[PDB]
């Protein structure tokens, strides 16, 4: 039933020769020269980092004064790019060993702490991506020491000749290939520097003008950072013009090394961009997610020494590692935002109004219940048990629940007045249960997807009203029996209503649970029905036979049957609208206007 | 104010010593084994590609040599010994080729094979190898690697290594024709001795390899690379299944474009538009090369506004990064993106002609991508290309039915200059804008733009057909004034202007002077026009002194009813309790 050819059959005959791996060096030069990096411009990053390492080796050994800097020059007329550092330089033996041997890194034999970038022994060859000729002039300290010129066309061979007039350090001239002349442009070179080499530890000069390198804030001690320094750094990393309303400066060492800053912009998010975020670093140079999708409103920077880098310094090398980093950051950001709620609830209300949509998206799109509930801790509602305007949370609702209660009741309505006076809340007031009031458009969807919180099932007031019909409906009316239609009158009214609304409602019943309102529409899965109307069901019309409008309808059906029918139709429509289950309300206006005149004689 | 230290001061004195570039072979094995790829699992992709190439070389030998011999790649896991084994029945390797091909970094037997083929030999486009390093990915995951190989000529051989500097070679019996590679997995890579883990990697990268792949005796890669076949020989059901696979979807493609071409690059591609519609509560076009996955999410081959497309792009000659997971920057790849943009745009315009019904549903669903594209590009010729897909409503024909900018440019007074538009919430608010009647005197036809972001789409557009887009932004004589003057006093906050106009069935309506101030009343300056013949307004005139409580309930309702008729209030829940009062008081 199976097809296999792999069998343990092989056996060694006789002896074995030992061999050493070799290398096809001409082809290796070519691989590094056109196949290693996806973007040609990174030769600038590679040569600058070598210059920084040379300056580090000099700074380290001179403890044990001279200037320590990196100079760039563009000559568009001669088509050349030049970088010179004032670092340790190289002697002749160093030039042929380090530049001559691919994968040889002097900067790795240097130990035996943390400023060095070099390791792979290949970065220098990236110049041959953009140059058909490379000259190096280098001068060691002290040491012997003559000056040397190293020269190569990049494919095969190089030459080393003694030289005079070589300044302490190293100068590299690239005679640019004809299709790489952009790198003889000052603006072009400047933009590559600030992209990749913007936090280098030594001054960089481009054509005699010093460049505005920055401090790597994320690596520094958090209360050595003023608010003003965060405003400026935020504007740089977010390329923004405003300022951050929150700043989270997050360092960790276990389980992962993490050095990170996150900002929430003062600006409200663009709605065009929400439907249309953080830079990743190591050793202060860039890597080409890190955050769950719902936290993409965050700006800032993340740096982690546990992210291994591929040879090219643009791929990150362990995806499960990245899910772990993502999950650590997500929990830390949730903890931060909860803390902001405690510190300053009014400012958090503003933040929740501007960014809450991201919390809702996060809850709806996660599959992990514990993650859903963690994000849900950020949500804010009002409550029937609190004064109007006062914001509360799911956890505060949980803590007020009596020892016996098993469910969290909520009511979705456009504003505080409507929830407080909803027919659905009037029905719930008969019970002894707090009711969360939720005013935002996608609140109900969110709670439906959340489903439970702290092992307590979420139940909307509308749903709960229907489930009571199938329990011991032990509810008493708000007006005494004198003030309601008699049973004979109700049943006569209901039989008339069923005939007049025959192809619209599944059933029509009297309810003891309304006071202000004449009627309500009920649907077991009310929240799902509201959402499904996102461009016919089994709705029940429940009537308050103590309401003056219902009592009048019962009279109109015999005193003016046609006026009663227009009125019945409008009561149904009003209840549908109150239920949030109404289609386009415009065609109702004619009947209402026709009803209004007829009612007003 | 300058400070530059770069000066022409060096002069060569002495002679040249000429040297050859070399390589530090041990550290290079470490790099090419561990620091190349973004995932350890790629070693399976690499060894399967090598096996495929071995099989392709054997098939090519048999055109002239005509040997036989099943052509298969077999994988075997062993979770007790912690090993992963791959065996192919291809050309194998004699002792010379083992030492040369395995023993030398960057040495590629398959590249030399390719370089010696006739131009149009079928194997020229199927051989994956190139860089000479892929095999070393085994040492990412393996403490020890053993290769048993038998060539198709004349003795079997065993190549062995721990990855550090050196390897051994010995004669071996009894090796089957071809090559068997045994990986002794590192402890922290034991997962690749799990059958289910290996299956995941095979399907991820190697699902379309041209030769049957078996795992522990059972066949895997059952999918065929539709994008390589003749567009005619593919039926609609095959596209539906391939779409569902490649997009990880459960619906159907509403549109299918199967595009093949040969310059600027060899391209074999299928693009699909889903039938279902995106929501904020939530793949991409994959890039392939020679039937191997390069990127599940192809980055730079399509403009970002075409990211709603799903499907596959395969190129035999696209310049690949050493990792085989990225493209090198390339004028050819920039030119391909421009080519694909034009091709897709043309396919969509054709669909609009073949089926305006279908295309209208499509624009409703995906027009945000067309608008985003016109906004975010910086080339005017492209903006007018994407704009050919835009649809709007127009004054010149009724609701629901749509027209293109080319259709508008068609019907214009002989020698008309500008294209005229008005971005508004809806048709009713547009037909009553103080700025619409003015242009109903000049250039009669004006485009009505109800959609979100229509405004900045046309502003960022700025010029289509080299023509400029530009916006623009009964009852007695005076017993009506008695009622009209009484009205502002009871609505001092909301409306400001309350006129009187001839409406028929409606007592009042709402009009707005600027759709900019009305479009974000919906996230106000309303005018309340009134017909004095309506029986609710002659009624309102009466009760204001009769039943003044009833007369304001009636007033709020006429206002709210008018706001609903104008689409400025679409959720009337706040009125309902009051309306119920009005109704209860009107009925006595
Ligand atoms: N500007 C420089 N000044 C001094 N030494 C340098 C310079 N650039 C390169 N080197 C030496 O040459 C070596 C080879 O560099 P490279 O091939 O780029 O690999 P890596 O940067 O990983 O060391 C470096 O390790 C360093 O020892
Ligand atoms: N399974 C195999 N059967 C026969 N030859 C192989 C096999 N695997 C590798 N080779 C040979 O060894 C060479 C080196 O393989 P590799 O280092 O992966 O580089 P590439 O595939 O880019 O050539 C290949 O070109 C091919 O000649």
């Amino acid at each position: 039933t199976l097809h296999n050819i792999i069998t343990d059959t092989e056996n060694v005959q006789g002896s074995f020769s030992k061999h050493e791996f070799q290398a096809e060096t001409k082809k290796l030069l070519d691989i590094v020269a056109r196949s290693l990096y996806s973007e040609k411009e990174v030769f600038i990053r590679e040569l600058i980092s070598n210059g920084s390492d040379a300056l580090e080796k000099l700074r380290h050994r001179m403890i044990t004064t001279a200037p320590m800097e990196i100079h760039l020059q563009t000559d568009s007329v001669k088509g050349t790019f030049t970088i010179q550092d004032t670092g340790v330089g190289m002697n002749k033996e160093d030039l042929v060993s380090n530049l001559g041997t691919i994968a040889r890194s002097g900067s790795k034999a240097f130990l035996d702490s943390s400023s060095i970038i070099g390791q792979f022994g290949v970065g220098f060859y990236s110049a041959f991506m953009v140059a058909d000729k490379v000259e190096v002039y280098s001068q060691s300290a002290e040491a012997d020491a003559p000056g040397y010129k190293w020269s190569s066309d990049g494919s095969g061979v190089f030459e080393v000749a003694e030289a005079s007039g070589v300044r302490q350090g190293t100068k590299i001239v690239l005679h640019l290939k004809d299709d790489c002349k952009e790198f003889s442009s000052e603006d072009r070179v400047k933009e590559v520097v600030t992209k990749y080499s913007n936090f280098v530890s030594f001054p960089i000069f481009l054509n005699g003008r010093r460049l505005n390198t920055l401090q790597a804030l994320w690596m520094m001690e958090p209360k050595d950072i003023s608010e003003w320094q965060h405003e400026e750094f935020y504007r740089y990393v977010a390329q923004a013009y405003d300022k951050p309303r929150y700043t989270l400066h997050y360092r960790a060492d276990a389980p992962l090394n993490i050095r990170s800053i996150f900002y929430v912009p003062e600006m409200k998010p663009s709605m065009f961009d929400v439907s249309r975020s953080v830079a990743l670093y190591s050793r202060k140079i860039l890597i080409q997610d890190i955050l769950p999708k719902w936290l993409r409103f965050l700006r800032g920077v993340v740096d982690s020494e546990d992210i291994p880098l591929n040879l090219s310094r643009e791929l990150l090398q362990e995806s499960a590692l990245i899910r772990k980093l993502r999950d650590v950051l997500q929990q830390r950001v949730i903890r931060f935002l909860l803390d902001q709620s405690k510190k300053d609830p009014e400012k958090y209300a503003r933040f929740f109004e501007d960014y809450g949509l991201f919390m809702r998206e996060g809850i709806v799109t996660t599959g992990e219940q514990s993650v859903k509930e963690d994000i849900a801790k950020l949500l804010r509602f009002e409550s029937s048990a609190l004064p109007a305007g006062q914001q509360t949370s799911l956890m505060e609702y949980s803590s007020r629940m009596k020892a016996g209660t098993r469910n969290i009741y909520y009511l979705c309505a456009p504003n505080r007045h409507l929830a407080e006076h909803s027919p659905y809340f009037e029905a719930m007031k008969q019970k002894d249960m707090e009711v969360l009031f939720c005013f935002e458009q996608f609140d109900e969807l969110t709670l439906l997807h959340l489903r439970e919180f702290d092992r307590k099932k979420l139940i909307s007031a509308e749903t709960d009203i229907v489930v009571d019909h199938y329990k011991e409906e032990k509810f008493q009316d708000s007006k005494p029996a004198s003030e309601r239609l008699s049973s004979e009158q109700a049943e006569d009214l209901l039989a008339w209503m069923r005939n007049a609304l025959v192809q619209r409602v599944t059933n029509i019943k009297v309810t003891p649970r309304l006071d202000t309102h004449p009627a309500m529409i009920t649907v077991l899965e009310m929240g799902a029905a509201r959402h499904f109307l996102r461009t016919i069901l089994q709705p029940t019309l429940e009537i308050n036979t103590g309401h003056d409008l219902i009592k009048k309808l019962h009279a109109l059906k015999d005193s003016n049957p046609e006026l009663a029918q227009l009125l019945l139709e409008q009561i149904y429509d009003n209840a549908m609208i109150a239920a949030g289950l109404n289609e386009d309300p415009r065609p109702m206006i004619s009947r209402l206007n026709q009803l209004l005149t007829r009612a007003l004689e």
